[PDB]
């Protein structure tokens, strides 16, 4: 069994569901931004989903990242951005401004405030539906209250369920993406390139996902997935100690899973 820095860890055969690795797999902790995995999931599960639907970037999205000094995708107020582009902004650079734009768009209500509450309601429903018992969301980005928790097992199950969507898989394995946005004056703008925060996509052969995460209480987290020889391993590492250690914990666990 590999020794990892993270205090919570889990991994399974994505195809069979057979547990491969365990370390406090059912102890709840803070998720931080790994929470965006569920935002993506809920969005992609909407009946009224249209990847080509444009969204105007509101001043609110911008002020939000500032008020919370959160990670962002550098969305420009006034710009029209497609739902598909927002999914790359959410998952690659971990854009909290993009997460907000998505919650506001797919929540149900007459005000932005009403719609984000309804959206977070959806996130929690999608969890219950997965038959989860240790997961609870209080935000759409993971930057909201201590009532935002999960466990290495629940989160892995949430990721495995999202990896079932082809658009999700396409996004999560992309190393770089350059959004071409429509401007206030109707012109095309070339945004600065978004690079994926997940280093495994470049350091670990076969790596296909899924999403990094961090926070004041969540520390450094990583939900990984790699496929080798037709066998795909998927897992989660919660509360590792550094960006490098998070990727290391994951690498050690995956190497262990593939050789079992
Ligand atoms: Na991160």
């Amino acid at each position: 069994k590999p020794t990892i820095a993270a205090v919570g860890g889990y991994a399974m055969n994505n195809g069979t569901g057979t547990t491969l690795y365990t370390k406090a797999a059912d102890t709840r902790r803070s998720t931080g931004s790994t929470t965006k995995i569920m935002t993506a999931k809920v969005v992609l599960a909407q009946s009224n989903l249209n990847l080509d639907a444009k969204v105007t970037i509101q001043k609110a999205y911008s002020d939000y990242v500032v008020a919370n000094n959160a990670s962002q995708a550098h969305l420009i107020v006034g710009d029209k951005v497609t739902v598909r582009q927002l999914l790359y902004g959410l998952m690659l650079p971990s854009g909290a401004d993009a997460a907000y734009a998505l919650a506001d768009k797919y929540g149900s209500g007459s005000t932005r405030a009403a719609r984000v509450k309804s959206f977070i309601g959806k996130m929690n429903t999608a969890a219950t539906n997965l038959g989860l018992h240790n997961t609870h969301f209080d935000s759409f980005d993971g930057i909201g209250n201590g009532a935002n928790y999960s466990t290495p097992r629940d989160l892995t199950k949430i990721a495995s369920s999202a990896m079932k969507n082809s658009t999700f898989r396409t996004v999560v394995k992309t190393k770089a993406y350059t959004a071409k946005t429509v401007t206030k004056t109707g012109s095309i703008r070339t945004m600065d390139t978004w690079k994926n925060t997940n280093g495994l996509l470049s350091s670990y052969s076969g790596a296909i996902g899924v999403k990094t995460g961090s926070g004041p209480e969540a520390k450094y987290c990583l939900v990984f997935a790699a496929t080798r020889g037709g066998k795909t391993v998927i897992g989660t590492v919660l509360a590792s100690t550094s960006i490098p250690a998070r990727e290391s914990d994951a690498t050690k666990i995956m190497n262990y899973g593939f050789a079992l």
